[PDB]
């Protein structure tokens, strides 16, 4: 009944649809399981009408990111503000010591940079001579360079460099050392409404093409020259080509038995071996977010980027100074509970400086992410959990301890104290249609496989699009966006050319 | 009649010194190290100043400490005996503009951040696209401003280009003389300020027979006798017969060999003449002029926040307007051509506040060409020097919580007592600082021609004869170890 059937209304599938239309193609559909378009791009509304991207927030690699370049051309034409370059000098806060950034004695940013080159030198030209966890790599570095590292550098450096966890959404012991570092193609641009980006692409094709709330439960390839798709509601479709953009985590459900899980699509014939084997190259990290909405700004807007360090011990230094080798240090690190806000690094975007909004956007990683999203409706507990980091931040920013004002109890005796009015938490690890944030590597993985296998398609008719199906922009909004145009282009020609 | 020697080394710089050390270490005997100066070390030279304070007027740091084999060897020592040989002095750079004052780590300018985007822009410009022409570093910066003007503020367009020029002090060349393709390069980790490079020189120089060292003998010619002997002639008339020879004179001095005129201090006459691959390589690589001026003060009475300070050359809002209105690169150059004397604010200057790294109340300042040539050409007129650097010397103190400097070369205010200056450009046996690229240059040609030698018996060593460590003290060092090892094996087979 259709020429092309796109599964998923995230940016990949939306672009793909936008392309097909652009190329005069017709009779296509966009089946989306959620009751909204956007996928991992969602802008929610909070206190006093403030808006926040609960999913993607930035345009990365602005020197070459094509979606960003496109958005920039639009802004040059209409002068409408679509983004703001918010990169800043990071402030680093340790619970006991306070600020440790740009320290005349610690000079942590300089050793972190050395640490970075150490990493590149370890994996460059050796062909993956063993892949460890980012944690293990940092341990090698510390051991190898302790003769040129002070005591405080050995103590704090490993904690500061963990900000990298917030880039993969993975704790440093679950994250591949080889994929930890990546090239940043220029500054980052905070999207002032990724929902604006989603809206544009969504309104660029036949509105009657979109079918919200259609959960696709099975895709069958009948050699007859067509693909049959069945929505969970009973409707069936026959398409020449099908573009699947469900996230990798959802797709990984196919290789498992018991096709009852939400989102899971039964393939017939089953996904070919190169594909199924690719799912052994790890995947899915869990970057999470917590938005803290205050009444008004009453702290120093020195910087828009703040990272709180996990607690560290002088005793750890001693162990590094006494370890004879790696194996001895590996086991010597046997210090024998309870996870608090100081158990992992946290990344706070002070939105007051960059957007003038009295709020903080907080990013978190696995394993913490799922635990916080699990209590997302318990505002009071969430407050108790982050209260100590929040207060430490306010202290360092020439302000006072936070007052809980999430419940209607107006008082003017607190005009010089930050007042929390609301907390918003993401829900990506618990949403069945995302089951996580985006592609990520566990030690021992190699993403190339999935990208090549996904890009090569199930076959000439069953194709794949999404952040996990491409090299440039892997895991990013523009990668997914570009993967959509890719499959669309391939199909666009194969059709129009015939007739 | 001429005294027989197994190997003759020309130049007692770190390359020749290391070459000899490796020969002795390999059991070779009857060797000579001929040096024109009255000292060893060459571009590694430690001088003494006000009250006995010592400074490296040539090489100061151990670069790429994660791989630098020389540095590693120096660290091993210090680990055994626990003695201080070096100090990691990298720090957060303090950046100073004449008016604005400090512009580093600024919440509005964010210069270091756009500076980072710039280098990434350079990487993407060449490292990923063959065929692209070279242009000067200056032209690359303008090309960057033009492409990213939509995403830069006025103060950034104005101050960024002056800040990124700290790179001039890595090459010893003004950004209009510098090859853009060669501007950026990766640093293999932190740097280490040698606390006496002359300690490195002496250690290596005393690891081989002393009688081997012949100071003050300037070599004037080298000849291959079609058979297996090399004739070397000192200027003092002495003559030597040798199986092999490792030439370590600077690239700038070896270039005098392809010119017609035998009476030039340092010039060596070759017979047969240097092969065409060597001669033609000089057209594809050049020499920079990094210079030094060390300001010695009575006592420290300034802030020791950082040990790294860079003074930016003046900029103008007129410049931002031209960048904003330029249609393309062609027009930008046109408008830029909108035309007095040279001042301490005409180019970026890099000062090392030694007070924080070593505790000595003195500033080590680096400068580039063409300024280096001018400043060394008047290095004797101390009064004129003070006058020249007084403006910047004062702005630094103003920014480091202090007052104007007081000339005391002849209670809480900084008093200048001495001004020492380098002399590498005018010195006949150095003629510049080290190898560097002008736009269009390709260092590979030279490194290739040098590492393959004039022939089987006539070899070359030195900072200009190797890829890893090119221009650095450890590169020369390694090149010396290279030529001596190959020779040892060949002699070994006898
Ligand atoms: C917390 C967080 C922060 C992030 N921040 C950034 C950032 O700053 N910058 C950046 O570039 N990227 C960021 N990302 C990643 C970025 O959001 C994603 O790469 C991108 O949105 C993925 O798009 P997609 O179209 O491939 O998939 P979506 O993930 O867009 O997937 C497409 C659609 O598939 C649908 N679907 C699933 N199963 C079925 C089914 N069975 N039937 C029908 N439809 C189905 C889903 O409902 C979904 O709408 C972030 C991600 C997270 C989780
Ligand atoms: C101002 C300045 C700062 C520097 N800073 C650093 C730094 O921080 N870190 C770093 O790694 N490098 C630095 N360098 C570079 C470093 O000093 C050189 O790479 C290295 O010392 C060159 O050593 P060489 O043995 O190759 O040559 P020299 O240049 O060492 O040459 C060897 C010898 O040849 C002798 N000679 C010349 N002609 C004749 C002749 N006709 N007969 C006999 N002998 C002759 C010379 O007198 C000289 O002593 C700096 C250089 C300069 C000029
Ligand atoms: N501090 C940055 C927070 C947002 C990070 C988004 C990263 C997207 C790209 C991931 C690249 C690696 C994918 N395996
Ligand atoms: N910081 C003073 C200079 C330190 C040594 C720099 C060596 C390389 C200079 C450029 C020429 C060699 C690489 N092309």
């Amino acid at each position: 009944k259709k020429k092309v059937i796109i599964i998923g209304a995230g940016i990949a599938g939306l672009k793909a649809a936008s392309t097909l239309h652009q190329n005069g193609i017709q009779d296509c559909l966009v089946l989306e399981a959620r009751d909204r378009v956007g996928g991992r791009l969602q802008t929610v509304t909070g206190y006093q009408g403030r808006k926040y991207d609960i999913g993607a927030s930035w345009h990365h690699d602005t020197l070459t990111n094509p979606l960003f370049l496109e958005e920039a051309q639009l802004s040059l034409n209409d002068g409408r503000t679509r983004f703001v370059f918010d990169d800043d000098n990071f402030i680093y806060i340790d619970e006991e010591r306070g600020r440790v950034d740009h320290d005349k004695e610690l000079l942590l940013e300089i050793v972190d940079n050395e640490m970075s080159k150490f990493a590149e030198l370890e994996f460059h030209q050796h062909l993956g001579v063993s892949d460890c966890s980012f944690f293990q790599l940092v341990m090698k570095y510390l051991l190898q360079r302790r003769q040129f590292l002070t005591n405080d550098q050995i103590r704090y450096l490993p904690q500061l460099c963990r900000y990298l966890e917030l880039w993969h959404g993975l704790d440093w012991k679950l994250l591949s050392a080889k994929d930890t570092y990546f090239g940043h193609q220029g500054r980052n641009a905070f999207a002032l409404n990724y929902d604006s980006v989603v809206q544009r692409i969504a309104q660029s094709f036949p509105q009657n093409w979109l079918k919200l709330s259609c959960e696709v439960k099975s895709i069958t390839r009948e050699p007859s020259k067509n693909v049959t798709v069945n929505c969970e509601d009973g409707t069936v479709y026959n398409a020449d080509y099908v573009i699947i953009t469900v996230p990798q985590s959802v797709l990984n459900l196919s290789v498992q038995p018991e096709k009852n899980l939400r989102g899971r699509i039964e393939f017939q014939p089953p996904l070919k071996p190169v594909i199924q084997d690719a799912f052994d190259k790890i995947h899915f990290g869990a970057l999470g977010k917590v938005i803290f909405e205050f009444e008004e700004c009453c702290w120093s807007n020195e910087s828009s980027k703040i990272v709180t360090l996990a607690n560290s011990t002088n005793e750890f230094v001693e162990i590094v100074r006494n370890a004879e080798n790696l194996d001895e240090l590996d086991s010597m690190l046997e210090r024998e509970t309870s996870v608090t806000c100081w158990s992992q690094p946290l990344f706070f975007v002070n939105l007051s400086k960059s957007t003038g909004v009295a709020s903080f956007m907080m990013l978190m990683q696995a394993p913490l992410t799922n635990h916080i999203e699990s209590i997302r409706e318990d505002k009071e507990r969430l407050f108790s959990f982050f209260q100590p980091v929040l207060n430490k931040i306010m202290k360092c920013l020439d302000s006072e301890d936070v007052i809980d004002g999430m419940r209607p109890i107006e008082n003017i005796a607190n005009a010089n104290k930050p007042v929390l009015r609301n907390i918003i938490v993401s829900n990506w690890t618990r949403d069945p249609y995302s089951r996580g944030a985006y592609s990520a590597c566990f030690p021992g993985d190699d993403p190339v496989d999935m990208v090549v296998a996904m890009s090569n398609g199930q076959d000439s008719r069953i194709r794949f699009a999404g952040e996990h199906t491409i090299m440039d922009g892997a895991g990013c909004a523009y990668g997914a966006w570009e993967s959509g145009r890719r499959e669309a282009t391939r199909i666009s020609d194969l059709l129009k050319l015939e007739h």
